[PDB]
DNA sequence: TCGCGAATTCGCG
DNA sequence: TCGCGAATTCGCG
């Protein structure tokens, strides 16, 4: 790839970093490409902080705080850059769930079932969890113009293309992905509005029905239609790429460190 | 009440009625006060319908679709209205969570826990889901100038208060409710931006930091703190209040047929 | 301690 | 059939 993001990548592969890890990768990458700059990793956000930047917004909002010490911690942390004005501005919020062990349970002789007899297990929903910190990071960042949101997902719930299983028997469980019992991906289709998923949306679409304006945040929803493991590598540069998108919507208020330094 | 609103919370007093029993009854009461007017019930909506109305809003939205059979299913239902177009408005929804069954155990002599001799249960996180509704409707209405979703919440991790639990021994425990170990309230203040709880939220609000714009759909959050059940006849004030909002805001919509009628 | 997160099995029309 | 929903027990710093 372009310079060291290549360099970086394959370290990522070698090593099969977690995607909590790959974020601490990407902060060390954008502090390498911009020595200017001033990057920081958190592996969480008190929901203090989140109430503070909505009273900023308007004084109605973030007023309700019922536990002291709540906060969110995405598994994948937050990387975020110091503008002009000395203020911490997010970069990146990744985040990597799991859903649908049946690829593991066909690889095996496991009839799973109340009788232990079905070949599949009924796609739960637990899943859906993913829009708490979605809606937390949006109202965390409703005064930008940009929602570096990432979500990366795996397993047989995750499914966009056909795939075949094979048993130690030696019979082929056939798994359409098309199929309601098992795909999940529609339970997270409204996080991005239904634009295409594996793709960046970072920067904010403006819409409108009337004379009214609304500001879309879309998260960008990655997944491993293959029923594989997620590549380090590749999770890697996606991260990157939403991260430098973040750059040139901020890019305004980093011109200062860029040039006076 | 006013007029027959005291009448019918009566009725939903006596039976005991569901949240979706009591949207029912609403309905009943909106076509009563409003001969007028034509409403409905329907108890779900098809990811189709969502992605149309999309696609209405701008082209780039709603263009997902993997499993073609799609749909969300509120335990409250919805209800909708015509207006002087001929296209069905949506006046409300209604869903009610549980979690946290702590009351229950305290009553009795049940002790919980991996060994058997914790009085409380650790507080889940199950609720989160709560959110993927919410995001459906939301995109659903973006053309509207309303957001009429209620989400009633009862159980142990609900509190607004403090309790005693006596239980069959005699020893009482004392629950804190601003405890992080039970309260989960803050797991969905993320969907009424941090403004006031048990309050009708229905009407968008219009914020801006910078000349942006934004329109908010924030989501009237009832719980019942006492750790008791929920009053049928309160739940159907509660519902039909934020019916008669959603009605001023169409106001303008609805004019020919209270008219030319 | 206290508080967030994993993501599951299976009922229901 | 196929597809959505209930909301749980307990590990982890």
């Amino acid at each position: 790839s372009q310079g060291v993001i290549g360099i970086f990548g394959d370290y990522a592969k070698a090593h099969d970093l977690a995607v909590g890890e790959v974020s601490k990768l990407v902060k060390k990458a954008l502090s390498n490409e911009y020595p200017q700059l001033s990057f920081r990793y958190r592996d969480s956000i008190k929901k203090t902080e989140i109430n503070e930047a909505l009273k900023k917004i308007d004084p109605d909002l973030g007023g309700t705080l019922f536990v002291s010490n709540s906060s969110i911690k995405p598994d994948g942390g937050i990387v975020e850059v110091k503008d002009d004005y000395g203020e911490w501005r997010v970069v990146l919020v990744a985040e990597a769930k799991h859903q649908g062990k049946d690829i593991i349970n066909i690889r095996n002789g496991l009839l799973v079932g109340k009788r232990g007899d079905q070949d599949l297990m009924a796609a739960g929903n637990a899943i859906e969890r993913s829009h708490k910190n979605i809606s937390e990071i949006a109202n965390f960042m409703l005064s930008e113009s940009h929602f570096p949101y990432v979500l990366f997902l795996e397993g047989s719930n995750f499914l966009t293309e056909n795939i075949s299983i094979t048993r130690p028997d030696g019979r082929v469980v056939n798994l359409e992905y098309n199929s309601g019992i098992l795909n999940r991906l529609d339970r997270l289709t409204a996080a991005n509005y239904g634009m295409p998923i594996n793709s960046n949306l970072c920067i904010n679409k403006f819409v409108n029905h009337k004379d009214k304006s609304i500001m879309l945040q879309a998260a960008s929803i990655y997944t491993q239609g293959d029923g594989r493991e997620w590549d380090s590598k590749i999770m890697f540069e996606i991260m990157f790429d939403i991260s430098t998108t973040s750059l040139r919507v901020l890019g305004r208020d980093l011109f200062e460190q860029l040039t006076s330094k």
